């Protein structure tokens, strides 16, 4: 067998673009729910009717019978995030909000119910609005104390029902999306470089520190750090080019090396003298840095990129998707040895798949379906070269297709754009039955999981 | 400044291209006095007076005159190797001999005296003729032990006199010359890949042993391991020519991971598997690889190299790099590159690196300048020079630890490939010729003075 009979198989979703509910149970406003057109969106002073995320696809309550179907596909794994406001609505209260671990109790329980073993992220773009509004978020050290409270508390409920963490999605987002990410509420345009690698500096300590007081907890855990894997091709051999394509891979090595290796790496003083960048040390940071690194480190991956000197070129050689993007199956081979090459601990993809416009129509068998295809495609290809890097003999622990389950996407915040290996009827306009439909490729999916891979060939 | 305080500034060769004196006070034969025509060609029985390397440059008398050039450039280091059958003229000896081994204490107590640390290659293609036709070379466990009692004579013999050991030039070279490097007496269509991996694999248990052995004799050692830098580029961004060239460069990184990480890298395992290698192991092997890892990697530069998936598409190549200048010996040049690779490098393995052999090839012509001495006019090499090492200059203030910068045949020698002198790579031309005709008399070249005033000035006359 080529997949290791270890491997987790399963899908993965973040909270705030499932669940919904966002009033209730004591649930906290986040930035999310202020955010009706996304990340790239501005915001609005109080939440509004047209942010889909208030609803979700209702994931709160309906995810007894949503993970029903994961169990259908065989999912071994589901990745999730327990969402910070649902846990500490302002985020400074003293005490935990006990309706909101008891709703996590059961997700979890129900998972183990069906042989499904949960990853959560810690801090997946759900930042309370109170502590964004407050301090502007990850700008301040104070944020440190306030997630550490927040992890411990979880850490601490779920530590025998939980043993693969992260401690966030992708810290070094915080540079093309400060507010989404890390909940920075201060104009983008007002924001230097110093001040957003600070944030970033201020998240990695705290994924230290969090990382420790997890080992602790229990030493059983796993704890994750989660990077957006870009590997980068040079336009040609002109060696001028192969070396800005080394420099441009460096920005994204750069955080991967801290969470991994535990200090900043040797370019870094180059790129900060250059850049007017001097971060800010505590007193405790290089020890907490040093000495607390991940046990692995998972990844989202869609495309590659092709770099020149010359004063985001369009690879020639690449498919395109209907969604106008470009497909580049042999890069996630690449990426994979280049991470495994530097780090030689194991991997986990966290977030992949094919994004589309799906239309729900009766099949044949008179089934409502969607005929997802180019989905299957997309995945047996990418799959394959994850086989290939197995082969080569990196360390894979899994692999969680994103929005196995249609959700409010994050860039956007439309239900438009699909992932899902499971339909979701809902529309852009919120309008909807909120019916679940196997799409084709539910079926497909369950088969590579069922033969562990083997059905791949 | 930029380059560091404590950065080794000189040149490199190894005894065999330099020395002489193949017969002389005791010494035996060693694979090279059997190699008139060098690694590419082919054996004779006996050492032939056409072999250039029998009176090589004849350093191991004039050691003193050179060494006092190399003093007037302000070498602070200087790096060669002990050559083998020079102490154990057949290798299995009980006792070392003394005429070697005092003949090293003076070249160290001279190349003191005026302030440079030797840097020793253990092994530099010199293996004892014996253990090559006795044994067949590294593709005997025995090697090892041969090796183990000369490395531990000469550690414990210059403990005082010698801080940085090279362990081997390049193990993999095996592959390509199994002869010259490994010592290994069978033919080349006699030998499997089975064979030549089974010999790096004791060339890299030896590597290890001889690290324990040495930080056994003195804790201030530095103990590195010598390896063939060569960049890859792939020729177009199609993903499949990415792979092609990540798959190109694995063959040289191999050896590289076993050395400074400690065991065979994941991708070795497959490697193997379609190749036909299985490595036996001793049962002590895999933990003394793992436990004893080099303090510093060097490496050589000279070239880049581009890959494609499908090379035959271009009709020509190999694959020739559009970008590139080339050398009039026909070599492509690419400075950049060394700044790449010092960056991969280190990259991967973060530890200190060594550039030990770095230069440029061309036949050097001896004529009377303006001021009537004989010298070279070699802007040629004062550029590529200059260039390589602005890009050294690069590659430190990246943040990449490198220890220094040895030019290769820093004086002219004889070539490891061909065994001749005609491609000079010397900041000193010697009088001597193919036919081994000549004064042998030595003369600076033009690009004598401009390194000199590169390493008196710590490289910041480079700007």
């Amino acid at each position: 067998t080529i997949f290791p009979d270890d491997f987790l198989w399963g899908g993965a979703v973040a909270a705030n673009q499932v669940e919904g509910a966002y009033n209730e149970d004591g649930k906290g406003l986040s930035v999310q729910d202020v955010l009706p057109k996304g990340g790239l969106g501005e915001a609005t002073e109080n939440p509004t009717e047209d942010n889909l995320k208030l609803i979700g696809i209702d994931f709160y309550h309906k995810y007894k019978e949503d993970i029903s179907l994961f169990s259908e596909m065989g999912f071994n794994v589901f990745r999730t995030s327990i969402a910070w406001s649902r846990i500490f609505p302002k985020g400074d209260e003293e005490e935990p909000n006990e309706a909101g671990l008891k709703y996590y109790d059961e997700l979890f329980d129900e998972l183990h119910a069906h042989g499904i073993e949960p990853l959560v992220t810690l801090s997946h773009y759900e930042t309370p609005l109170y502590l964004a509004r407050k301090y502007h978020g990850w700008v301040d050290r104070r944020m440190i104390h306030f997630y550490e409270k927040f992890a411990r508390t979880v850490l601490e409920r779920y530590k025998d029902k939980v043993k693969y963490w992260l401690t966030f999605n992708e810290v070094n987002s915080v540079l093309e999306l400060p507010f989404t990410s890390g909940g920075i509420d201060i104009p983008k345009e007002n924001l230097s470089k110093q001040e957003l690698y600070q944030a970033i500096h201020h998240e990695l300590v705290a994924s230290s520190l969090v990382t420790k007081i997890a080992r602790e907890i229990n030493s059983e855990f796993k704890v994750g750090c989660m990077v957006l894997a870009m590997p980068a091709y040079p336009m040609t051999p002109n060696p001028k080019d192969v070396w800005a394509t080394h420099e441009y891979e460096n920005l994204n090595y750069l955080f991967s090396d801290v969470h991994v290796r535990g200090y900043y790496p040797n370019y870094a003083k180059r790129y900060f003298k250059e850049n007017d960048i001097n971060i800010e040390f505590a007193a405790e940071d290089a020890e907490l840095l040093k000495n607390y690194t991940v046990d692995f480190l998972s990844f989202s991956y869609y495309m590659s990129v092709t770099q020149s000197a010359l004063p985001g070129l369009v690879n020639p050689y690449l498919e395109s998707s209907e969604w106008g993007w470009q497909i580049d199956p042999i890069g996630l081979r690449i990426i994979l040895n280049r991470y495994y090459d530097r780090y030689q601990i194991p991997l986990f993809i966290v977030e992949n798949g094919l994004g589309a416009k799906d239309q729900l129509i009766k099949d044949e068998l008179n089934n409502l379906t969607v005929q997802d295809d180019y989905r299957i495609q997309y995945m047996k290809e990418h799959l394959l070269q994850v086989a290939e890097a197995l082969q080569d003999g990196v360390e894979i622990m899994g692999y969680t297709s994103w929005g196995c389950i249609d959700c409010v996407s994050m860039s956007t915040a439309q239900l438009s754009k699909r992932y899902g290996l499971i339909y979701v009827d809902r529309n852009d306009d919120g309008s909807g039955t909120l019916n679940r439909y196997k799409k084709m490729s539910f079926t497909w999916y369950k088969e590579v999981i069922e033969s562990n891979g083997e059905s791949l060939f």
